[PDB]
């Protein structure tokens, strides 16, 4: 299913969408270069519980068209804003794991919390990832995420298997908690995505969100892995959770950046007893 | 890379460029008696911040031919007439540095705005700097500028040595703002250009902009140093202001001309944020 949230020349910007179940709306919002078909261990517990889960893929992203312009945080905040006004979804819960926590925070600050109870932001990017001198508390500088975008400009297909490869720890995990199979299965859906997208993502990815983290006023949760490669926990969660003292806050002791999938027990456990409250 | 602007005898002109980056093209023309190299504190930022920046060294500077005609700013618009229409830019941004402000300006005039969003002017020439009768705030009479070409024809390289002692304010900033290794840069740039177009470019600095002003019909930036020795704040700035009053205008305090490299941080901050409205 499709809904049109814009236009590039001669075509419209269309974002796949599913809608399921019945009970409070949960839209989950996924990272990169995946789409909404990676939350199926949460969309089933979600499902069994007793929610309607929404899923969409970011444009650029799964079956969603591939423009090649747009890529950036308030695009991609209006696209969920057409997304939330069309479904007229209210009492929603937004929940985003890795590049969709950045969604979910300028959602808030840009539209407002009419239509949400509650957020959760699962692998955030937040507060703000550039090392710069009014920001000593980031991961990287600058020229650590230039040399992202020049790895997928050279050759994606090949990129997406290293990138992989730290996203699950698959070193630690290959054989127990992630299988072969599953990580085939995110590579075709990475080399799925639009050529354009996949370079231009990982420069939205040190977006600053600090001034839109005080907008943030519905009940919040907050949950990382302590194994986290990708996104280090020292310089998102913990300094995140400071700028955000109401979330509710859980760390997965040793869990990687892809955590949906590896650790979605736990995910899943704190997930639920949060929408419980 | 070089793009042909013309012929000379036997020879064809050719114009230095780079074209660096994606997005927005932003087009940088430098100052006397340097190149298109003398921005790249700017064009550093300019690519940190997701634009396509293109460079060009006038005719006779830099890397460029070095004719001995063609030194009238109706010629230099032509060149860049030549250049927007060869990349075929839209949607450019114009900024120009010092002498640089005049091709701006003439451009705009001369062939309209259907190919330029915006345009900057930085350490500006205009309104008109020769000190007449109907302009009595121009900056100085013929007969200086007369000197002007004067002490270059007698020796251009010791020439420049006292230029960049006024052009950078090295009385004050030698050692703090600017090194002297950046300086023996600037004067290696400056020996490197054409002996006619150093001598023939000062003719070209007191060329009337009055009646060129009113056809600017874009957002417009006017930035200039307060403690500018070669282009004073009271015969430029301060009255092209008055001129075009809907422009957004920055005093840099304390800043020389040179401030593109002095004060690059001011300049950056001024520039960008023009540049996202």
């Amino acid at each position: 299913p499709f809904i049109t949230v814009g236009q590039e020349n001669s075509t419209s910007i269309d974002l796949y969408y599913e809608d399921h179940g019945a009970g409070q709306p949960v839209v989950l919002i996924h990272g990169f270069p995946l789409s909404g078909h990676s939350w199926e261990r949460q969309s089933a517990a979600l499902l069994d519980a007793g929610y309607r889960v929404i899923t969409y893929d970011r444009r650029g992203f799964g079956q969603s068209s591939q423009p090649t312009t747009g890529y950036d945080y308030d695009t991609f905040a209006a696209d969920l804003n057409t997304v939330l006004e069309t479904l007229d979804l209210q009492d929603a819960v937004l929940v985003g794991f890795s590049m969709g926590t950045g969604e979910v925070a300028r959602y808030v600050s840009s539209y407002g919390t009419a239509r949400i109870a509650k957020v959760a932001f699962l692998a955030s990017l937040e507060p703000f990832l550039l090392k710069t001198d009014d920001n000593p508390d980031g991961a990287a500088p600058k020229e650590f995420f230039d040399g992202i975008v020049a790895a997928v400009k050279a050759d994606r297909y090949a990129f997406y298997t290293g990138f992989f490869n730290d996203f699950y720890n698959l070193d630690e995990n290959l054989g127990t908690r992630i299988s072969e199979e599953a990580v085939r299965n995110s590579w075709n859906t990475a080399a799925s995505g639009g050529f354009f997208a996949a370079a231009a993502a990982p420069t939205t990815w040190y977006t600053d969100f600090r001034a839109d983290i005080p907008r943030i006023d519905v009940p919040a949760l907050i949950l990382h892995g302590t194994g986290d490669r990708t996104l280090p926990i020292e310089n998102t969660a913990r300094v995140f959770h400071k700028a955000l003292p109401s979330a509710e806050y859980v760390e997965v002791e040793g869990a990687p950046h892809g955590l949906l999938w590896t650790h979605a027990e736990e995910v899943n456990t704190a997930l639920l007893a949060f929408l419980a409250k």
